[PDB]
């Protein structure tokens, strides 16, 4: 359930990146202005808590493989937003607010 659950969340990133790839200055903005930064945070706590629970186990190396490339996708779709940025622009400053937010989830994952 938890790998079909990704497998998911794999696609519908996947799109997302595909609305603003290739720099789709309007999808881009839409992007900014709506709840995606909502998903974005609540979807970097459960990968914190997840990487570190099922690192422990020798029985959960598949399902830890499952949210390690979900994890590399999403953050792929943050850096599609941030192509053709310019400084102190609306998308990026509003990609500050959630990072730090999610400050502590960040540290988690970085080590």
């Amino acid at each position: 359930n938890f790998s079909k659950a990704m497998s998911v969340a794999k696609q519908v990133f996947n799109s997302l990146t595909e609305y603003i790839q290739g720099p789709c200055t309007g999808n881009q903005q839409s992007l900014a202005h709506s709840r995606l930064w909502d998903a974005v945070v609540g979807f970097l706590h459960v990968f914190a808590h997840m990487m570190m629970k099922l690192a422990q186990d020798s029985s959960q190396i598949e399902l830890l493989k499952e949210l390690l490339d979900l994890q590399k996708d999403m953050v792929v779709m943050l850096l599609s937003l941030l192509e053709g940025n310019v400084v102190n622009g609306m998308i990026a400053r509003q990609m500050v607010d959630m990072l730090v937010e999610s400050s502590s989830n960040v540290e988690m994952i970085l080590k």
